């Protein structure tokens, strides 16, 4: 009942069939920029448009290598590698490799997930070729860039109920590793997401080369000239909601925010945000997920947080978004550092909004002196400085559950109220708020 093709050229014509199950031959194949034209196998952006429903394609040992001039290849147009239309479609076990480092024309995602009810499942993806290369989003993620970008991210997932399940997807590309968009009840579920890190100051040497940061005196699109002393992803998120987007189901084009996300049992690794779904409405869940070296460990706004845990050498692994964070209930372990301490941010969470039940585990005994858990005030987070993002720091924090069950000492603003603080040891905690409630446990 499984058709077996050989050649990505009979490949092809199954992705425009309903019901079909098909597998891709045991193999090496290579998409270069002779493989893209008017007369060519790749005539046209997506490569690998999936348009059928209720079929199963299985890439099990099978390399996909994709040239990335073959983004320079459309033109100044959106590539995307694979794009999922249909429904009910399983793909499975493909290796699918970026090959080289060529920035996109214009830009670039290389799986887009929309229709309803698909699921990529064993999926090993490496991702390559974008631009600017070096300085994550300092100088510009969207309009109005410092330095012009040609961005190319990873897994793009979309419309209803669409699943992506033990992948391995690792990003060398500044773009956001994996992200939803417009997406009704995603599932991202044990899936090993990772990028790298550089730091500020490994940029600012940089003056004086006429690199592209030297040449705009290293000015970021957050007002102010590049800060020393932090250590930065990349990539952009690592699981992340977006604000708004479009999505296709049933040749319907929609336009809403993502909604009911589930996330299961990831790891992520250096990337600008280990999971952030503030930006998604419905139900929040996260569960079983590890966060290492992250800008930022844990934001989905409200929702459940639970067996988790995320290290604090890079950042916060905990943040309230904005003022208007409610019901956000989180368990989070923090981890032993998977390297050594590098966190400009001052904090190991910023605690604001209100009903919030939060509890904090850890076995850290050596706790660096700039790291405390903050309920409200100034976070010196690296994107809020000096007003930047303003509702994303200094709001207040009222009626909030916080148990510390670790060494790391708590800070109360005076913007705090009604915090109900339980902790290990109450002698580093300073108390500026109002009616906070602070007693010590065994």
């Amino acid at each position: 009942q499984t058709t077996t093709v050989y050649s990505l050229e009979d490949l092809l014509p199954y992705l425009k069939q309903d019901n079909v199950d098909v597998k891709l031959a045991p193999g090496t194949y290579n998409v270069n920029g002779f493989d893209v034209g008017e007369d060519r196998l790749f005539s046209t952006t997506p490569l690998f448009l999936f348009e059928g429903s209720n079929s199963t394609y299985d890439f099990t040992d099978v390399k996909l290598n994709i040239n990335t001039v073959v983004l320079t290849k459309f033109g100044n147009n959106e590539v995307n590698e694979i794009q999922i239309l249909g429904n009910n479609n399983v793909l499975k076990n493909l290796k699918l490799e970026d090959i080289g480092t060529t920035a996109p024309s214009n830009r670039a995602q290389s799986i887009v997930i929309d229709g309803r009810d698909n699921r990529i499942e064993g999926f090993h993806l490496t991702i390559r070729g974008s631009y600017p290369y070096g300085y994550g989003d300092a100088f510009g993620k969207g309009g109005g860039s410092v330095i012009n970008h040609r961005k190319h991210s990873g897994v793009l997932i979309r419309g209803l109920r669409n699943h992506l399940k033990d992948c391995t997807i690792i990003s060398r590309s500044y773009g956001h590793i994996v992200f939803m968009q417009a997406a009704s009840y995603p599932t991202v579920e044990g899936c090993y997401i990772e990028g790298e890190m550089r730091s500020t100051d490994d940029m600012l040497a940089e003056e004086g080369t006429g690199s592209p940061a030297d040449k705009v005196d290293f000015m970021t699109v957050w007002g102010y000239k590049l800060p020393a002393g932090y250590m930065m992803s990349l990539q952009e998120g690592g699981i992340r909601a977006a604000n708004a987007g479009t999505t296709y189901i049933d040749g319907v084009e929609i336009q809403r925010a993502t909604d009911n996300p589930t996330v299961l049992n990831c790891t992520i690794k250096n990337a600008r945000t280990g999971v952030t779904l503030a930006h998604a409405n419905g139900t929040k869940y996260v569960e079983g997920c590890t966060v290492l070296g992250c800008e930022n460990g844990y934001s989905i706004g409200s929702g459940t947080v639970v067996n988790c845990g995320a290290d604090a050498i890079y950042g916060p692994v905990f943040k309230n978004t904005y003022g208007s964070d409610k019901g956000y209930n989180a368990d989070i372990t923090i981890l032993p550092p998977s390297d050594a301490y590098y966190n400009g941010h001052d904090a190991v969470a910023y605690i604001g909004g209100s009903n919030h039940n939060l509890t904090f585990r850890s076995e850290i005994t050596e706790i660096p002196s700039n790291l405390k858990i903050m309920v409200s005030g100034d976070l010196q987070g690296l994107r809020v400085l000096h007003g930047s993002n303003p509702s994303q720091n200094n709001f207040a924090g009222t009626n909030i559950v916080l148990r510390n069950l670790t060494n790391f000492p708590v800070d109360l603003h005076s913007d705090s109220s009604n915090i109900t603080v339980t902790s290990c040891d109450t002698d580093n905690i300073t108390d500026n708020g109002t009616n906070n409630s602070i007693e010590a446990i065994d």
